[PDB]
């Protein structure tokens, strides 16, 4: 499968016509405000430097493969791991976030994808209510550069080829997501690429995390993808919420 043509994903998986897909556009007028939604709570993100995690240009992402013991609470008993993080992103002048808000796309997103600790495999949980988590957030660009995604991002020259990939240190996980915890939305939906298995609860988080400029044009403009293409606009259109309610952990 690729962005941007075909084959068709239904024709590569029947789950990508579901009625339920991901990614949405959140109007927050139309969120529903739920004080069940408590604060995330991340155990085991702050990494020491060895051993080095994998980092691989796949083609329709960067993603950077974690290691056993990260342990993600959407709430008492909604227990996860964390298993992988990626990014989506646009191109020169034009953003790339999968979620929109009010219609807005943001510069890029992060994902960070967590298995239900109920099953062993992803394979298993796939499609299965709750089995897969992801938390996403909003990259725009601040004035600074972001210390946690400059580790990060000064390695994409060395994965510029598709189906390259390298070793990193080890680092905050965390660091690369909002400090704020307590706001956000939360949703049932899908994987936003094939297979686009449904069961998956998205929270997308208030706060956005700040990149530079160079910074959000080093992830935009480095990497390659497909044939002779740039990886770029690797998301998916906006699906419709079809009914479904998001929920905001704030009124
Ligand atoms: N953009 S996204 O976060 O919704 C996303 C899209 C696809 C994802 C994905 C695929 N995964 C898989 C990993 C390992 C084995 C798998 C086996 C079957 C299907 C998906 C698998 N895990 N996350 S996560
Ligand atoms: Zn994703």
């Amino acid at each position: 499968w690729r962005y941007g043509g075909d084959p068709p994903w239904p024709r590569v998986s029947p789950a990508c016509a579901g009625r339920f897909q991901s990614p949405v556009d959140i109007r927050p007028q139309l969120a529903a405000f739920s004080p069940a939604l408590r604060p995330l709570e991340l155990l085991g993100f702050q990494l020491p430097p060895l051993p080095e995690l994998r980092l691989r240009n796949n083609g329709h992402s960067v993603q950077l493969t974690l290691p056993p013991g990260l342990e993600m609470a959407l709430g008492p008993g909604r227990e996860y791991r964390a298993l992988q993080l990626h990014l989506h992103w646009g191109a020169a002048g034009r953003p790339g976030s999968e979620h929109t808000v009010e219609g807005h796309r943001f510069p890029a997103e992060i994902h960070v994808v967590h298995l239900s600790t109920a099953f062993a495999r992803v394979d298993e949980a796939l499609g299965r209510p709750g089995g897969l988590a992801v938390l996403a957030a909003f990259l725009e660009e601040g004035p600074e550069e972001n210390s946690a995604y400059e580790q990060l991002l000064s390695r994409l020259e060395e994965i510029a080829e598709e189906g390259s990939e390298t070793q990193v240190p080890g680092l905050d996980i965390s660091a690369l997501l909002p400090s704020d915890f307590s706001r956000y939305f939360q949703y049932e939906g899908s994987l936003t690429t094939p297979p686009c298995a449904q069961g998956v609860i998205w929270t997308v988080f208030n706060q956005t995390v700040m990149l530079s400029a160079k910074q959000l044009h080093t992830l935009s403009d480095t990497l390659w993808g497909p044939g002779d293409s740039r990886l770029q606009l690797n998301f998916r259109a906006t699906q419709p919420l079809n009914g479904r309610v998001i929920e905001a952990s704030f009124p």
